[PDB]
């Protein structure tokens, strides 16, 4: 038999999993599903528990219901590093040998080597990170009452105005009555800081929703400095530049939405990457190999339409995903593969439970009919992987 | 005036300001009680909240509801400093003049000048503070599952095993089932321990049902050292002294119930004061001052059937309470005033929920039972001092 080894079961190496276990009937292939987790999680939803507007078992469900043991053996592990020569992976508690590989380790964050960022900041890219970020900000509020001259404790600061940036703030918004209520804060003193480097909020996205959300937010009493770079991060707050001079923000939680990178394991095993990611073959598979297949922030693909890079987003993981399913059973059959052609619709971004913008089917979507958009649309990636059992499950 | 000033709204306080209200026809004297917060926080179920068993909002209830606005005024303010000589008292935004005083202040943590404890330690005295504790557990559990590496983020201890300290592991024993389900966190490898520098956990106890307590709380994973001190604190976790060497332990939460001594303001003021506290005469009044009287923690008094002293609790400074509330009122009147005797029923400590521990009655009560003799009494306090609206509420 022929042995495929999916590393990560984001929704890449998911929707791969998956669809190579709809194409193949038993002991056509090995297959092996790698995660760090027992568990998969929602990534797009992972701005809701953050805040704590949302419990976190919402953005996350488990494997082993997901698959079927027979079809695909389950690993619990931690990937160290890859070797394409020997045909190996590396494990924290193992070692894998591949016959065909498939990528999606997901991202890490960029820090665009600003000064202590990495080891004094937070990022929303996990239940695990989530959860501590919620709990952290918890605690500060908790601390306030102790010694109010301390308004540094009320202050949280997001790096970034990007898409990640703004659904994080919006949601912390929404968040604050409660919070202020359960800890006995005068609402007043909160402050949210969205601190960009570019000088639009939002950039990629129409003005007419940029300035609808930061009436909105701006609203809420979020506070916005743009065409403000940051300078470097401490333990005490932030370092920001404006105007060409120096200013200092005393804040307990700094949280990184600014950038994303491909995976390091990528790099650090020989390839070769532009922002940590591959430029990859038309069908999704790594240059001068045959044999393994990339996907989601991991892989690298431009728009004929712009000879700009596709962002890197759930929905053309999900595309990849299905391609790179469809592509390895015919491959190992000895069939013709098909390359990819990636169909992209409109993305929404809420701005709290009940508001969003967004482009759909080329129109302009504002508040409820958006944020009821958005939960649709996330509603068919859960039909996709768990169908109605999974959706049922949620709510 | 006469003018009559109350300082902090604690048990003894509030039971005192209550007390003269009732006593009182209108117009009769002017009643001012000054709390740093616009609230009366229970105590007495303070430990609840920490362990995030309970809801801390239970736990507190707001003065306003319980006083009458022109019977008495209430200043929300932090003391400062007392001047007996000038008979002023001083606070962060006002400053108030006293024909008679009342003190009760409660208490603040006595540490034994151990090294480091004060700075790298959680109380549980108000309702600001098991909040902040309460989200420090919560915040090392969620830390964990990053770096599972560090178990030190699983551990916390607890200082003495006295009735505080055994109540409040117990609380987390219970809790311990959500909170491993939440964080992801394996519930074999959390700590809980409890350090006492005595011989035995719970002095001053019948041992059978100590040892009925150890069987519970040790049944629920709790740990105890015996006989061991705390040598000094660190933010990493605690070094005691055991088999005549230093032994560390790796804990990220250190809770301190240790001890307990006077508020500084009595010390600072001029007074004199064995362990921060005053010994009263037997009109519960300082020694020296006619025209002040002490209360609750702040107060020290011995009982002559047996040399030793009565510990600080709930139920005594409410004593405190009525007993300064009739005096007082005989004072302004200019009758005969009646030294104070107090009258002791039996304590009763929980381990969780589902089980405590009591000698009410005599009748030693364990189990079940003895939990709900406890919510019982506990409620005894509430319907004193607010009446039925504040039982139905809770
Ligand atoms: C708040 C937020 C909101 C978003 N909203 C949207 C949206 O609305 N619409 C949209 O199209 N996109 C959205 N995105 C972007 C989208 O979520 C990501 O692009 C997508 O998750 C990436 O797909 P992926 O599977 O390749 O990455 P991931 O989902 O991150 O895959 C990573 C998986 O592999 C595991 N893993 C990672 N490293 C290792 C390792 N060394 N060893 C073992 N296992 C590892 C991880 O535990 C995880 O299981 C959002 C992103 C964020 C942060
Ligand atoms: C976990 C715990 C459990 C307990 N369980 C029991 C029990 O089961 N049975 C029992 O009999 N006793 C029990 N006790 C003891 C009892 O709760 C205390 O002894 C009680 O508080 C004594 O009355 P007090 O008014 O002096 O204390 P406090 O209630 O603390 O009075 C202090 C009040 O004055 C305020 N204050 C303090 N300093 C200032 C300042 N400078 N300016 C203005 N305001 C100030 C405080 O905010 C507070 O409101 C327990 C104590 C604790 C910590």
């Amino acid at each position: 038999k022929p042995s495929i080894v999916i590393l990560g079961a984001g929704y890449g190496g998911i929707v791969a999993a998956l669809g190579l276990q709809k194409r193949l009937n038993y002991n056509e292939a090995d297959i092996t599903l790698v995660n760090k987790n027992d568990y998969h999680y929602i990534t797009t939803e992972l701005h809701q528990p953050a805040a704590g507007t949302m419990h976190h078992d919402q953005a996350r469900v488990g494997i082993k219901e997901l698959i079927d043991e027979k079809k695909i053996k389950f690993v619990k592990d931690t990937v160290v590093a890859i070797d394409r020569e020997q045909q190996k992976v590396t494990l924290q508690n193992g070692e894998l040998h591949y016959d065909y590989l498939v990528v999606g380790l997901g991202s890490e964050p960029e820090t665009f080597g600003i000064e202590g960022l990495r080891e004094h900041a937070f990022s929303i890219n996990s239940i695990n990170s989530v959860r501590i970020i919620r709990q952290h900000i918890e605690y500060q509020f908790a601390k306030f009452a102790a010694e109010p001259e301390r308004t540094d404790y009320l202050t949280i600061v997001v790096g970034g105005a990007e898409f990640t940036g703004i659904e994080f703030v919006g949601e912390l918004a929404d968040r604050m009555p409660e919070l202020c209520a359960e800890y006995d804060v005068d609402p007043k003193l909160v402050r949210i800081i969205n601190v960009e480097a570019a000088p639009t909020v939002l950039p990629g996205f129409d003005p007419a929703l940029v300035n609808y959300a930061m009436d909105v937010l701006g609203g809420k009493g979020v506070e916005f400095k743009i065409g403000t770079p940051i300078k470097r991060c401490t333990p005490e707050g932030v370092v920001i530049e404006v105007d060409g001079e120096e200013e200092e923000i005393k804040a307990a939680t700094v949280v990184w939405t600014g950038g994303v990178r491909g995976n390091s394991i990528v790099e650090k095993s020989g390839f070769e990457t532009m922002r940590g990611r591959i430029k990859v073959d038309p069908y999704l598979r790594a240059p001068g190999h045959e044999n393994i297949f990339i996907v989601g922030d991991c892989a690298l693909i431009i728009n004929e339409e712009n000879n700009r890079p596709y962002p890197p987003t759930a929905q053309i993981a999900i595309q990849h995903g299905e391609n790179v399913a469809a592509n390895l059973a015919a491959l190992i059959r000895g069939g013709s593969m098909t390359p990819f052609k990636p169909h992209i619709r409109g993305t929404v971004a809420s701005l709290g439970r009940n508001d969003a913008i967004g482009i759909v089917g080329g129109r302009k979507v504002y508040g409820h009919a958006a944020s009821w958009l958005k939960k649709l649309i996330d509603m068919r990636y859960l039909y996709l992987i768990g169908g109605l059992s999974l959706v049922l499950k949620k709510g």
